């Protein structure tokens, strides 16, 4: 096996496992919506508190975002500074 | 391996990824779906405050979008500017 | 390798990965559906508002759609705009 | 590799590909089940309203309905009017 | 490769791609046994209403049923009358 | 390849296929749970209706039986009566 | 290829294809899950009435196995009376 | 082929079905879960009606563990009475 | 074949095996997550029923852990009680 | 075949098999969220009853967790104590 | 086989392994989210209690947070302190 090829398969596997990683976002996706649909009912029911819920909604989102950010650094990595490479040559 | 071997199965593996990161997509359209729901709800409840009730849909549901762009984001790289390439010559 | 050879595995890897990607669709379709559903039970408790409710649905499940065109595009863009071709020499 | 062996790859991954498109299909069938039962509960609390209720019902399952519609197309184009053989010679 | 080749593997990937789009009826199976549930509540409820109640259960229920009713299309299709094959020559 | 090749490949794809297209089942599994759950309800709460309660849950889980069994079909199918046969010999 | 060759291949693709078709055992397992809790808080509500729960019960999750029964057959079929054999050799 | 490849592929593939099947599992974990929670909720309202609140929750989970048992025998099989190994000679 | 070419690929198809059985692992994780739920808001609103709160709980959430257990087993089996290998062959 | 090659091909399939038992850690996510909202809702109204809240939620988070427990230990076992490589030298 | 093959067939399969492991973080997202929505809602109907709604939420969130955490933890022992490295040469 001469260099190239090892690069290809390795690469080319990391194309897919980055693939994989990224599903993942489906869940904050999900879980935001969620989040969002109950803060559309609190400002409706409340007006008067909106800012405190908005405030809320985004602190508990952010919160929820983060398996989605894990899963898109894991991505950029095997994308852009693929940790394989140097174990090849 | 020849260079023309060496890019075809990496752009190959890099289609099967960015099909694979699209499928997170199934997770704001459910969240985002629920958050329309709500919104139905609340206008029916009180028609006057419409605006306010949109207006709070449509930040909770951009929030909700975030990790549907992030896998468009990795699609549009592996497709059209992939950085495997590079590597290989 | 010979370029016939080439294109045939990157194109057949666009087809699966294209299929991958619409499998995102069925997110929209669920929460699109809930949307609906929440529509209906406010046009029955409240009539009066059907057009208020009926726009808000509308536009809620546009919203919610996106990410389903999101996966359609690259669907297309690998079957009639293929982007690995040009790659390949 | 011959004509024959071009085509016969890239339909079977056009096979495949339609395949997981489809998949897509569970979406609206669960989204618009939902609005379908909210709309029974509907007619029988609000039998004054059935006409705008099941008016409704039939819109926002229509909306619904549109990402299923998209799969069957990816299918169909897949199937019927594939755009990977052109490519091939 | 020679024409039997060819046929035996097309006809395998669509074998394939048959299974994963009869994957979508788990949607619709879901779905319309939610339609059913509140038809079941709804008879309890109000059971002189009944006949309407039913009613709007098979027209919401047959909506609802359109997209496992494709995916057996797609399916029937690559078993019955496959399109690839006249393809191969 | 010779016939008995070409017959074992397509068999081979074809249980695959057959198991892939069973998995719909757990659809109606759980939209007729719903169904299931909602009679005991209703039942102990209108002993009255008893009768015309089950009755309404056995049309409704009928119905969401439907694509359980068109997989059952097409996976009977290319189990006992395979189509693909006739195009390899 | 041989007899052995031939077998082989079929009897391990039906191997695999038995566990897939297992899958769909999820979908009675959560929808049975429901009756039961509705069973129980029914019961609760109304403990003199705890015999007419439990057969309601029983009646709407031995239609929600159904599907379950299926995969099991096709997998029982697979294993024991593998309809592939006499096809072969 | 000789006889330890063929006793080398089927039980591989022995291997990865009876996986396939114990992933039928997650749903009567979900189901029965439900059903725990129903009892949680009705002890404490109703603790007078406890045992016959339990003994409900015991059968209808008993009723929900049964695909998941289904499951459990045919990975059994595969791994301890393997009925493909007398096929082979 | 050899006989550590056959270990090979067997011990190899079992170790991925494993790994598709401990997925089921999901479904107690999302049932007894109910369950802990509902006990929470049990205690919080009758504090004195605390001890036969936990105790419904704890006996409820153990039936849900069972598919778990037995998904546990089978890879435990797989990984250091291997019934293949004496088989090889 | 060698024992490199041997080694490469178990581990490699160790490497799959783990990533594949990790995928259930998302059912623990999910219950143990539910969990986390019932708290937050019970501490809104008893806001005095906080610690004893607290408590039952982390009690049945902490079963919840177990097969996620599982399936980590299970990855690890695999990664850093394989018990494979001893059968293959 | 020599030392590059197995480096690069094990960091290939770690890739895949890792990608896999991240898809369970789709889990947190969706139930942390769910916790994010009920503190949206509690903190609008009880602002004098807004401190123990919060902190109430940090808290459910971060347990809840515990198997992405370890996903995170396999895919980055995978990608940079590779455990099957050593065990080649
Ligand atoms: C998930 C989807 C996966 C899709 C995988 C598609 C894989 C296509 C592999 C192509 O590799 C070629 O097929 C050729 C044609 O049938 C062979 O003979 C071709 O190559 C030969 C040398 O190996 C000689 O005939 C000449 O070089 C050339 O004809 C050739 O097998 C092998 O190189
Ligand atoms: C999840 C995604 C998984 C993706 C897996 C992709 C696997 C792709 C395999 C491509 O096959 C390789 O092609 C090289 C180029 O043809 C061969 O080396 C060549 O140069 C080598 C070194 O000289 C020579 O031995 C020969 O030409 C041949 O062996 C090499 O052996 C062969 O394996
Ligand atoms: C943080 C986000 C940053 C986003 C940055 C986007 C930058 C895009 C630069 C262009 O991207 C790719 O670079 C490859 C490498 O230059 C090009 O392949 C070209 O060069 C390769 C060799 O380097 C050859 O193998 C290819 O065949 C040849 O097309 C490829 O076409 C091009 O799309
Ligand atoms: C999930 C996505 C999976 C994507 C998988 C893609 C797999 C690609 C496998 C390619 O296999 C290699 O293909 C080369 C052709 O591409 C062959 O070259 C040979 O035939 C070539 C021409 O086709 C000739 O140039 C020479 O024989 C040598 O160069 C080589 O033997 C063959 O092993
Ligand atoms: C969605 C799933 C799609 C799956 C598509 C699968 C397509 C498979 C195409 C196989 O094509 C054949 O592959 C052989 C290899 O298998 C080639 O000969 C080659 O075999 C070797 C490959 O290097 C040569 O070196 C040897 O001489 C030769 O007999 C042969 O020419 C080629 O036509
Ligand atoms: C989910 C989808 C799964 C799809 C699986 C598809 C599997 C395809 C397997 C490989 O086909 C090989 O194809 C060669 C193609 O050429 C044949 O070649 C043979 O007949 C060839 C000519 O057709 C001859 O050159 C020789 O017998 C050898 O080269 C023969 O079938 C076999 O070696
Ligand atoms: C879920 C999808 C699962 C897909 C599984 C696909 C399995 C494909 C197995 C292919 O098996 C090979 O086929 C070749 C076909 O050619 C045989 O060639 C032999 O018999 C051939 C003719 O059929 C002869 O030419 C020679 O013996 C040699 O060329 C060879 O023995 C056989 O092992
Ligand atoms: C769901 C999983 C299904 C898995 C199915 C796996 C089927 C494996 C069939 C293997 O049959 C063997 O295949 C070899 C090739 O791999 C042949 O190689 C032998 O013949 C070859 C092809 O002609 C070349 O290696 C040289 O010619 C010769 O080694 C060999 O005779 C043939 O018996
Ligand atoms: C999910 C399922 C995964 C399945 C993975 C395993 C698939 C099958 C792998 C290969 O088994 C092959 O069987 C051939 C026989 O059919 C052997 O032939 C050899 O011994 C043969 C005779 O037994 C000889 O002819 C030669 O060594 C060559 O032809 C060959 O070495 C061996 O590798
Ligand atoms: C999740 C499923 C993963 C499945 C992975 C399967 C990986 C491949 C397994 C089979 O590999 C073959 O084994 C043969 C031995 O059985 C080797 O024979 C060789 O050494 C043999 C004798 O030991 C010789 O006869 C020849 O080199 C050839 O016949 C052959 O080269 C090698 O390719
Ligand atoms: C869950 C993911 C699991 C991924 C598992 C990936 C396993 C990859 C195994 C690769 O094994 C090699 O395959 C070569 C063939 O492709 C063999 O070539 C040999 O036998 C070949 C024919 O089978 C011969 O041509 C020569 O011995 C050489 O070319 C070689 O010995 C064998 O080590
Ligand atoms: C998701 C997991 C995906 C895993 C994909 C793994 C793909 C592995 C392809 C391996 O191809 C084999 O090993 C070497 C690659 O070059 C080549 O044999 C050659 O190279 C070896 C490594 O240098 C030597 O040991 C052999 O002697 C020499 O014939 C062999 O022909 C080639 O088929
Ligand atoms: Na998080
Ligand atoms: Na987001
Ligand atoms: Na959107
Ligand atoms: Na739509
Ligand atoms: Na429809
Ligand atoms: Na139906
Ligand atoms: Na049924
Ligand atoms: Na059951
Ligand atoms: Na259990
Ligand atoms: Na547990
Ligand atoms: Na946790």
């Amino acid at each position: 096996m001469d260099l190239l090829t090892a690069k290809t398969i390795v690469l080319g596997c990391s194309a897919v496992g980055a693939g994989l990683a990224m599903i993942a976002g489906l869940g904050p996706g999900i879980g935001e919506g969620y989040a969002a649909g109950k803060a559309v009912e609190s400002v409706a029911r409340q007006p008067e508190a909106r800012g405190s819920i908005i405030s809320t909604m985004i602190l508990g989102q952010a919160v929820a975002e983060s398996t989605g950010i894990y899963s898109l650094v894991i991505a950029l990595i095997l994308l852009y500074a693929n940790p394989f490479l140097s174990k090849l040559g």
